[PDB]
């Protein structure tokens, strides 16, 4: 019974796997040249962030990063493999746009561990037994997620708008597909597989798939293409 996995969104997966790939391959094969120390550090960050997500959409792919986990009523499969993609690569995402606004390290480390709850909480959430605790979890999720967007809109944009007109407009195309994209991923959980089950997750598989790259890959086709603070 138990919302089908292992084979549906199996086209969804590779696709994910596919873009990811192409997306690092083409970062990779566009890094080339770079001399500027402070652009490198762009380049570094945000092409790790889409290698990460093909060694994990890869394991999803192929099952490993497949599980079940007893809740409701009946055995629910579950992605373990996102969280261990997101622990990494959601912080990396972050380390660019602090580097870009040239953030104090205090509120770096208060936004990457804000990260790491944000993630593990989920992390927590997805495979709880008990399943009005899940939403629990979901919560404390949600709450961490709304801290890190409050800093980089109410907060980051303030510091940006005092760099280069360059910085301040790349920060802001940035924060608000940041912001935007983020917003989705408590939302596609909360009605998914992960949650309530109004929608199946074949169609969670999607949505995760066409937020993950754009979130990663068009994310970072927006930063490499632009003046990235004193370098390019
Ligand atoms: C793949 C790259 C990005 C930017 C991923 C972002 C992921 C989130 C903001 C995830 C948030 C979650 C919440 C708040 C609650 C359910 C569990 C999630 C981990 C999906």
């Amino acid at each position: 019974q138990a919302q089908i996995t292992g084979r549906p969104e199996w086209i969804w997966l590779a696709l994910g796997t596919a873009l990811m790939g192409l997306g690092t391959l083409y970062f990779l094969v566009k890094g080339m040249g770079v001399s500027d120390p402070d652009a490198k550090k762009f380049y570094a960050i945000t092409t790790l962030v889409p290698a990460i997500a093909f060694t994990m959409y890869l394991s999803m792919l192929l099952g490993y990063g497949l599980t079940m986990v007893p809740f409701g009523g009946e055995q629910n499969p579950i992605y373990w493999a996102r969280y261990a993609d997101w622990l990494f690569t959601t912080p990396l995402l972050l380390l660019d746009l602090a580097l870009l606004v040239d953030a104090d390290q205090g509120t770096i480390l208060a936004l990457v561990g804000a990260d790491g709850i944000m993630i593990g909480t989920g992390l927590v959430g997805a495979l709880t037994k008990v399943y009005s605790y899940r939403f629990v979890w979901w919560a404390i999720s949600t709450a961490a997620m709304l801290y890190i967007l409050y800093v980089l809109f109410f907060g980051f944009t303030s510091k940006a708008e005092s760099m280069r007109p360059e910085v301040a407009s790349t920060f802001k195309v940035l924060r608000n597909v940041t912001v935007v994209l983020w917003s989705a991923y408590p939302v596609v959980w909360l009605i998914g597989s992960e949650g309530a089950g109004i929608v199946p997750l074949n169609i969670e598989t999607l949505l995760f798939m066409v937020l993950d790259v754009s979130a990663k890959v068009g994310f970072g086709l927006i930063l490499l293409r632009s003046r990235a603070i004193f370098g390019e």
